[PDB]
């Protein structure tokens, strides 16, 4: 039932009004008819009536009874990109003298937002490695207010035993938040808020989207975070434009078919890779002896496309761009989640720079795929052309 | 020259590459045809090379083009509404320890945002009458990082002495950030930044979008300013959609063609209200008496559509509602900077509880204004009927 | 009731706006029947305002309907791709085979070549007459005259109607005929087409209405005679336009206003300006006097747009014409027009005399067509005054 | 050089899309010209990529013009604001007073009505063909036969022309005719058109290319032969679609594969199933052995798309009709199809018999045209089987 989910999420009548896809409604000013009129708007303001546009349209609360269906949550808060959704659901949540604990393999974004922004608002953060489980009872401090996770990881793309983390920090601080960045399932792959999470967080620029050209992030909150999240991401002025919104609307409707090809050529390419001679290691969560990928195979319903690989050598700079800068198909940019296959490097001294309080465990070049919509087998042929190239 | 400037702002050719507007490019992933030409990209990501869409595209960098030609600018950060930019701004800025001297005439959600977000963050907040001029001293302390105006004030339109509160500021804490939410002014009848004045914020949701549909903040910053609200509100993941900021681009196109309107009509109508037997007070910074108007007159090259008027009398509920319920011109909502003419009512009590340090001097209802562009006389027709309601 | 409040009010009823200010954005080619008593329903009502099928329309199409049907005094709007659509499917959905169009010269070129190129060959003929001719087109009627298209003031030259007189004489003849006409540099409102007896306005809306140089998007205002046939017939050559294009028209009606008043004081001044300098032999502007139709201007019109002419003393050679063109700070080449920026064209004679059809040309030297946008005025007659000085 | 491969990439060269993935939204309709030489260029290369005017199109319309031409395997795309656009305006790029048209019997009805209702007034005649009649096709050409119109597979009915014995047919016999075929269901790419010697493929884009019913669009791939009169003589009618489609399209072609392959997995599926149940008396899918023209489609195409019908043994009255229409619970009631949902039409022998010109019907039952969009097909599967509870 998934696919009939996507196919329907958020389509009420109330906000299709008789066509297929919701209203594009773009507004700030949303008028009242009377005082009467204006005051039960007024009550109603953070509960779907129209009231002003900074709260939303149609449009939006189309989007967000989508995302509450297909994550089963409470509230959907909505921002500009996921970086603002990942910074704003943090602040939403701390006060000076609170302690952050992050997994080492958070998106770069995230961490900074911590060590730069937070730090100097008298909040502390520390970090943990994402295979400790339930060892994580360890770093939990008295004033531990948010546990943040991301599984898989960024670029290293480990898995975490979400069950045990969830159990060992219930058990010693049950008020704090446990957040998770769930861009990589695109929130349906992993039923975060199922497994007592209190907000899952997206990029949904990534696949939600699912062509690149529109930026938003969502935060999903169960029903003891929703007001606290939508009311202080407000006073921060978060939010999304409509026309975006109805996008983010619009790309779920293919979520299903789109993830289907990600999942099946991606495992294909990762497969190919982990038996080629130029190839230390693969990391991809769906890939038997990958980190974590007992809980992946536990845990989530189905993969994405972003994976990495180690290369046997560490390539130097004339190297790296022989390599890179000869690809017909897969292209270097930043995101992913998009129709389109991508390409990215990184050396081993760069990660080492951001796995605060962990140890790389890798020496050749870190290669990161996201593989799109292309054939499979074309996208192979680039590769292996690739690899002629740094033989 | 005004005129000429908008019609032209941030319209060079590598923007609008053979159009009259800007191209809109939407993207997240922006693509590096090699190594090389990302090593490029990435040191020029603050500098208008395509590097990610969330430092912005052509269509973000011509806008930002724009608003530092119109605002004598280093720099133009984007945010999603006016509200993110206010918040983002100061929080650009803040330290735990940190103390905030605001206006105890801005707008509400800038003062709910230091009483509810930035007091959990170790960060403390006053406020000043808004014509203390260089008597803003006796409020300054040794830790007073951030001075905020808002000239013309929100709901009763005082205008503050900027030339006299800047030279205080600066004589005693040369290290303030002074900060002014500018919209009032659209950023270009109040030149802020000429002042002395850092950083010039406006909800470029009103005037300069100009048509009530698209919301959007920028903080136009100083050379000393810019790249650390830049760089921070990057941190908090601030941004806006490419088609908004398109339409802003628009919205200057016509700016001065509007504030004509808005100020001749406006002016038209408040000379029209003082003179009403049902009126006790007119605030309108361009009419002659109004508080400020003084200052307004030396230090503004213009006026706007937006006032206010305070009644004879204190309405009571069902004559607030025979009054505003029963207008054919005059809508009622919240925002205002658009086409359309709105109205709003504050009791005193209301406007008391939203003026932290200071008190209120009226009595009767005070009812809020938005001249827009219908025929003036339309529009005073209007009121008068108005003004049968509640005799 | 005057016309900024209408501007303003415009197609904005809450049906189409439903909570907001301006009307929604129904983004949609299904629409979606909820029983099969709806669905009848629907299909009873599919050209009266009814969702039915995107093709027929949306919300935002209708609220934009709406708002022309009230600004230009019409039973309807039909509703095309651009202006030249507009035009070209207005003609065709009243013309049989063996029926005449009767044209003035100085319509815009792409009207002419319709005309002359695709009419032709489906046995439908042509003729043209000089917009000043006024009662005596009755001499260019025939018994099989079907349409008498009009466009005042005249694409380029800028020469305007004397309409009442036109109206009058084509009534007396030939009462049936389908009298049309361009009414783009008037915007629909500084002329009021539907009052003085002609059956159908046609603009391209991508000049004033829109605005801002970005849409594309034709209309055709039509009276309660002439609305049905105009709206089924091109509905069968599968004419519509984008929601998204309806809503930014609407959107330009707001500002109208403010702008046309804008490029009325600013080309005037310009004009009188120009009528002034040496190097100027003519100036084409309907405001000004001199200018072939003004007296019916100052008699039928409530305004003036920023769109004329002038005519240079030279006749220029290329290297003038390049160095005279290519050198402008503010004014761009372009086509197009009706935007809040101002432009420069240059034509020489035999270009004019190229497409004025069965009549001639009243000039010799090069002619100038100026749109004057919403810079500065001073601004902008420095910019002309600089370029003078490039070719004395 | 696999299909999916080409959909992600077409169009997408740099000069489109300036660092992003997706072309650049260039809307315009002035496009500015820096001297008289770069405006001299402009007008050479004006219906050749070079912007020129904003009629003729931006770099949006570009990229998706380029992005069709390598799908359809043309030498250039006509871009038209529908479907029925795109339709009516091709084959009137083609015609004369005096020429004849011959058109499938299945033709979609709007396009069967231009024909009726528009060209015989302009003195041009159509007949109709069964659209199984193969190589005896050449019993219905004349010698003033112009365009040869092809549906495949045949609106609602779902009919397989068997292509290449008719265009072998015609080429016997009127060598120069225009084959036309309108291959929507298909998406221009699970049916070559112009591998098969057709001169233009027409689709409504507003289908499977924009793929979520809310962009309407046309567009007409052409061989080099037939391009510049379609491409001229629609200039002439003014026909374009606004940049903002352009992009939803070009962006539309990004999925086309993976959803058609949803499509038709889902599809065949529920006609497989629908050709067991008792209550259905005949399944209408091109991809099924008992339909008409399956042999065609077997070894013409490679791939089915989600569109397809089938006969109820009843023959419903209206309380029947409603009673299983109106109590559905994925599928809707709406026009189009091509989108991620699920549709459903119904529709009474009388009425197809009215809308099969010289020709007969072959069923008696009520028949119900289904598209099957991207939900769980067992999910679809019960509600089809609901529907089948409720008029037994
Ligand atoms: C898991 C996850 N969560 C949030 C975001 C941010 O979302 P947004 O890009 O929509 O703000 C992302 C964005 N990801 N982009 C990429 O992984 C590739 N880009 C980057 O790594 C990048 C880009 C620009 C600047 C800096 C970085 N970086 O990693 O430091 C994410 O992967
Ligand atoms: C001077 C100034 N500065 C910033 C903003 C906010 O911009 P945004 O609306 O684009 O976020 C505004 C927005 N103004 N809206 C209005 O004055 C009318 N609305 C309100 O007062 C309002 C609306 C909704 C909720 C609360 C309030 N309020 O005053 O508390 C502003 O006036
Ligand atoms: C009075 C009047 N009426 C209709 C139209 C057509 O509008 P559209 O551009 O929305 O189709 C216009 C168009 N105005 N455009 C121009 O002056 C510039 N462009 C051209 O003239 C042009 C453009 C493309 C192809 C052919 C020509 N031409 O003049 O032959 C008009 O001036
Ligand atoms: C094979 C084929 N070819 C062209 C078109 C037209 O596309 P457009 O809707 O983009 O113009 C279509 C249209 N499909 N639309 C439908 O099945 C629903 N709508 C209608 O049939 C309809 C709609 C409006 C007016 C008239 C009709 N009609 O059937 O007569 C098509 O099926």
């Amino acid at each position: 039932k998934l696919d009939t989910q996507l196919v329907n999420a958020g389509r009420s009548k109330k906000y299709t009004l008789g066509a297929v896809n919701s209203v594009i409604q773009r507004a700030s000013s949303l008028v009242f008819d009377s005082v009467e009129a204006k005051k039960h708007a007024t009550r109603n303001r953070a509960n779907g009536e129209l009231f002003y546009g900074r709260r939303g349209t149609l449009t939006h609360f189309s989007l967000q009874q989508a995302m509450c269906e297909l994550e089963g949550g409470a509230g959907c808060v909505l921002f500009p990109c996921g970086a603002a959704a990942v910074a704003n659901s943090i602040l939403a949540f701390i006060e000076q003298g609170d302690h952050v604990l992050m997994t080492n393999t958070a998106y770069e974004p995230s961490q900074d937002f911590c060590s730069k922004i937070l730090s100097k608002l008298g909040v502390t953060t520390s970090w943990f490695d994402p295979l400790i489980g339930a060892d994580i009872v360890k770093h939990l401090q008295p004033n531990t207010k948010i546990v943040f996770l991301e599984s898989p990881g960024s670029i290293t793309m480990e898995v975490h035993d979400v069950p045990a983390i969830v159990a060992a920090v219930r058990s010693v601080v049950p008020d704090a938040i446990i957040m998770i960045d769930n861009t990589w399932a695109a929130g349906v792959l992993f039923k975060a808020l199922d497994f007592g999470i209190d907000v899952s967080i997206q990029a949904a620029t990534k696949y939600l989207v699912g062509h690149s050209d529109a930026m938003i992030g969502t935060a999903v909150c169960n029903a003891r975070c929703w007001e606290q999240l939508r009311e202080n991401a407000y006073l921060m002025g978060q939010m999304v434009d409509a026309d975006t919104a109805y996008i983010t609307s619009r790309g779920l409707r293919t979520l299903g078919v789109r993830l289907r090809q990600h999942h099946e050529s991606s495992l294909k390419v990762a497969e190919w890779l982990a038996e080629h001679p130029q190839v230390a290691r693969v990391n991809h969560p769906a890939l038997p002896g990958s980190k974590g990928h007992e809980f992946w195979k536990r845990d989530f319903t189905g993969s994405s496309g972003l994976f990495s690989f180690v290369l046997k050598k560490k390539l130097n700079n004339e190297e790296l761009a022989n390599y890179l800068d000869n690809f017909s198909l897969f292209s270097m940019a930043y995101s992913w989640g998009g129709y389109e296959s991508l390409i990215l490097a990184n050396q081993p001294e760069h990660i080492a720079a951001i796995r605060p309080q962990g140890e790389i465990d890798f020496s050749g070049t870190l290669i990161r795929l996201h593989i799109g919509l292309e054939d499979v087998d074309d996208l192979i042929a680039d590769l292996d052309a690739g690899f002629a190239r740094i033989v």
